[PDB]
């Protein structure tokens, strides 16, 4: 069971030349699914009735049907809800900023980690996202950006999942959305973020494409992290810093750290010290996260007085600091929040 975004532009040509299709159809394929951004095969006239009949019956477009959409009353953060072939359920939100049009990607169905604060946790991990299945929101979303004037620029996979244990398929939405003939989209404008799998932020350092690396740290000592993200417990902070190390020494890229502020767990003021330590040196740059609101919450958000000191602190220690409120909270889009209904 393939879907034609599963495919490399290459294995497209080579899955229809076993079939006696023409090769050149492959590049046909690409620039009508992802210039012209094609809702089905019917839509593609260049080809012939029965090759788009042949495509249609073996190799469906999209493995995602959309259910769903809601969105903000500005207009502005756009939640689309999917139904998967076997009947699970992801979300994708689409972001309209000033200069620049953003994307959030689901990678797994659900969430392994189970952090203390996060929704998706919440549900526990149903299955991995095929390569297909996550090319499939960034079509979806660049076609409903265009109807709002835009062209999609970035993506960030930040939606439900750990892009890190769901490694070689996020890689290859990746490469596939590299594609030229396809959608063109350059790797510097993709984030990955993960909550610290070491071995694979060694792996993405040696990858050819210059993703963007973002780290969820939430925690600037080993006790403090575990109580927060379970896979402190097999990935200490120690081993995770200094995988970051290495990452940019390797790359030269800066490396993003997300910290996530909740009131009287991670938001003192000796917490930002120490993670102002705990940072030293490093090309880095914190981007904390008031704490969204999810259905469980036993946790709160911190006063605005709190989260400006945190971000004061660590400014003041040399660390490039934003503290970044999260959109789509109204509809329940934000980060943290995604259940998939
Ligand atoms: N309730 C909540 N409020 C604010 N941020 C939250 C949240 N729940 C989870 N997040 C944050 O949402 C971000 C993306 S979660 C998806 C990517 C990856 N699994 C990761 O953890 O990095 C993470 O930084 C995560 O800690
Ligand atoms: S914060 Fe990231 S790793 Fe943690 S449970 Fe949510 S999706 Fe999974
Ligand atoms: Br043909």
């Amino acid at each position: 069971p393939m879907a034609l975004y599963d495919l490399t532009l290459a294995e497209l040509e080579e899955r229809l030349a076993a079939d006696g299709v023409p090769r050149y159809r492959a590049r046909q394929i690409f620039h009508w699914a992802y210039r012209q951004l094609a809702v089905d095969y019917d839509a593609m006239t260049v080809l012939p009735k029965t090759l788009r009949a042949d495509l249609a019956t073996r190799l469906p477009l999209t493995p995602l049907t959309p259910v769903r959409e809601v969105q903000t009353d500005d207009g502005e953060t756009i939640k689309t809800l999917f139904r998967t072939v076997d009947g699970q359920h992801i979300e994708t939100v689409l972001m309209f900023y000033p200069d620049r049009t953003t994307v959030c990607v689901s990678c797994q169905v659900g969430c392994a980690v189970g952090c203390s604060f996060c929704a998706t946790g919440m549900m526990g991990l149903t299955r991995n996202l095929t390569a297909g299945e996550m090319v499939a929101q960034v079509v979806a979303a660049a076609r409903r950006a265009r109807e709002a004037g835009r062209t999609l620029t970035n993506i960030v996979m930040m939606g439900m999942g750990e892009p890190f244990q769901n490694y070689e398929a996020t890689m290859r939405m990746v490469r596939i959305l590299h594609e030229e003939e396809g959608m063109n989209f350059g790797a510097r404008r993709i984030t990955v973020s993960t909550s610290g799998l070491v071995p694979f932020i060694d792996r993405l350092a040696r990858e050819p494409f210059q993703v963007k690396l973002a780290v969820s740290l939430h925690a600037p000592n080993d006790d403090l992290r575990s109580s927060l993200v379970p896979l402190n417990r097999r990935y200490p902070i120690g081993e995770l810093i200094a995988a970051c190390r290495r990452y940019v020494g390797e790359t030269g890229r800066r490396v993003t750290f997300e910290y996530v502020l909740i009131d009287g767990v991670n938001d003192s003021d000796a917490n930002a010290e120490e993670l102002a330590r705990l940072l030293r040196g490093l090309l880095c740059h914190v981007n904390l996260i008031p704490l969204n609101p999810t259905p469980a919450a036993p946790f709160g958000r911190p006063s605005v007085e709190r989260i400006n000191r945190f971000e004061q602190i660590l400014r003041a220690r040399g660390i490039p600091a934003t503290v970044r409120y999260s959109r789509g909270v109204d509809i329940s889009a934000a980060c943290g929040q995604l259940r998939a209904e």
